[PDB]
């Protein structure tokens, strides 16, 4: 299955926000370029970049380095702020096909299908809790059941997800599969699972829901516990293949 390693571009270096948290920000002393041609020469082929100065700060400085990971753009899913086709045609253009979006797509749903007419994969980030959607600007929406929702979205063209469980990393606890695997085959979407990702049990148990789902469970995302070498890159790559 696929095992993608996850980083945070925060002012142009490799960042993680504690618990989602903005005033809890740190950085890693590590090259993102550097980082990401290592993981390409480890054999890693999909790498999920998240650009956090578009998303909260509405700021390009990241833009420089995602033009220098352009050579690697084919092994990248980007997000962070995507929520114009203005923008998403300029990542394109610069390569990123595979990216992340969310809340344009709550908002406008035929953001997909537009998405799609320049050749985006649009990957939706469905963030749940307790196996309730839980995003920022929908908590008092009448319909909080993931399943729904994906079957709602289905109609507009998507096609996979990206299925984070959003408490995990903060609750150190690890990902509960059992949801992934009813999203992914009652939603019957392609899901990338993230959360909770930090041992070898959780990639030994997403790899049997990868054959349990024949295949929808594409593989996981490890994040916090990639930069903070609780998971090993020997480890995540045994399970790569």
């Amino acid at each position: 299955m696929l095992v993608v390693p996850a980083i945070d571009l925060f002012r142009g270096k490799v960042a993680r926000m504690i618990k989602g948290r903005k005033e809890n920000t740190i950085f890693y002393e590590k090259d993102p370029v550097e980082l990401v041609e290592k993981l390409i020469e480890e054999g890693f082929t999909l790498i999920h970049v998240v650009d956090l100065s578009n998303a909260i700060e509405n700021s390009g400085e990241n833009l420089p380095v995602l033009e220098k990971l352009s050579e690697f753009a084919e092994h990248i899913q980007i997000g962070g702020g995507i929520r114009s086709l203005d923008y998403a045609e300029k990542l394109r253009k610069l390569g990123y096909r595979r990216q992340i979006v969310s809340s344009k797509v709550l908002e406008d749903p035929s953001f997909l299908k537009s998405l799609r007419e320049i050749d985006v994969e649009p990957v939706f980030s469905l963030d749940t809790r307790g196996g309730r959607v839980a995003f920022k600007g929908w908590l008092a929406e009448e319909e909080i059941d993931p399943v729904s929702l994906l079957k709602r979205l289905k109609e507009y063209g998507l096609e996979e997800i990206v299925h984070t469980e959003i408490e995990k990393d903060g609750t150190l606890q690890e990902h509960d599969f059992s949801l992934t695997k009813k999203i992914a085959i009652e939603a019957e979407v392609k899901v990338l699972a993230a959360g909770g990702i930090s041992s070898e049990n959780s990639l030994k148990t997403a790899q049997k829901v990868h054959t349990e789902t024949n295949g929808l469970l594409k593989g996981v995302i490890v994040g916090r516990a990639f930069l903070e070498g609780i998971l090993t890159v020997e480890v995540m790559k045994r399970y790569a293949r």
